[PDB]
């Protein structure tokens, strides 16, 4: 595990301006907006926020580790990369493991985690390597006692080709709904710092298992 190269993604921008409806390509013959702002709970805690305070914990907790990591953003609360340059910049650090963190926003009843991945793969590293670690997030996740989205995907698991920031991906990356930011149950845990600390913590073991 020391020695090892992980790229940590905290989803969207810490602010936003009209350049963030400029169109980018998205890595499967279209183009999608250069980024959006992102969800909140219904108490205003934003998804940028969360997804940042969660990705310093899943960072601090890998240095311990002696794994080598980077971020794709330095703060949360100016405008910050695009998903294209995002993905641009993950490649850029020839990562063993990529991991992005975001939160969804969906009925509110539902709740829980889904891992979503490139699905089908567009090349070679899209395939079994980022299968087997979409797979293996969603096994130590739900080892750590979070639940497996009730509302979407499959069993924790969601293959798709929409996202621009896994389609350009040159190395093994999930991009990790950690729950539903509509929902009590989630946004009580998303807002709680030991609630952001279990998720880190789930998250790491993910990458541990999967680079081990
Ligand atoms: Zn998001």
């Amino acid at each position: 595990i020391a020695g090892r190269i992980v790229v940590l993604d905290p989803g969207h921008n810490g602010a936003n301006d009209s350049s963030i409806n400029n169109q980018v390509p998205d890595g499967r013959g279209g183009t999608k907006s250069c980024q959006t702002s992102g969800t909140a709970t219904d108490g205003g805690y934003p998804e940028h926020t969360f997804t940042w305070n969660t990705v310093l914990l899943i960072r601090q907790q890998l240095t311990q580790l002696g794994v080598r990591t980077a971020m794709t953003r330095g703060d949360d609360n100016k405008l910050g990369p695009c998903i294209d340059k995002r993905a641009e910049i993950e490649n850029s650090y020839n990562p063993d493991a990529v991991v992005s963190i975001h939160a969804d926003g969906g009925p509110a009843g539902g709740h829980g985690f889904h891992v979503n991945y490139s699905n089908p793969p567009v090349n070679a590293v899209q395939g079994e390597p980022t299968l087997r670690f979409a797979k293996t997030m969603r096994d130590s996740l739900q080892a750590a006692g979070l639940t497996p989205a009730t509302y979407i995907g499959t069993g924790g698991l969601y293959g798709r080709s929409d996202l621009a920031g896994l389609n350009l991906a040159q190395h093994p990356k999930v991009l990790v709904e950690l729950g539903n930011m509509k929902n009590a149950q989630d946004s009580a845990m998303m807002t709680s710092p030991e609630g952001r600390s279990k998720y880190a913590q789930a998250v790491v073991q993910g990458i541990v298992a999967y680079l081990s």
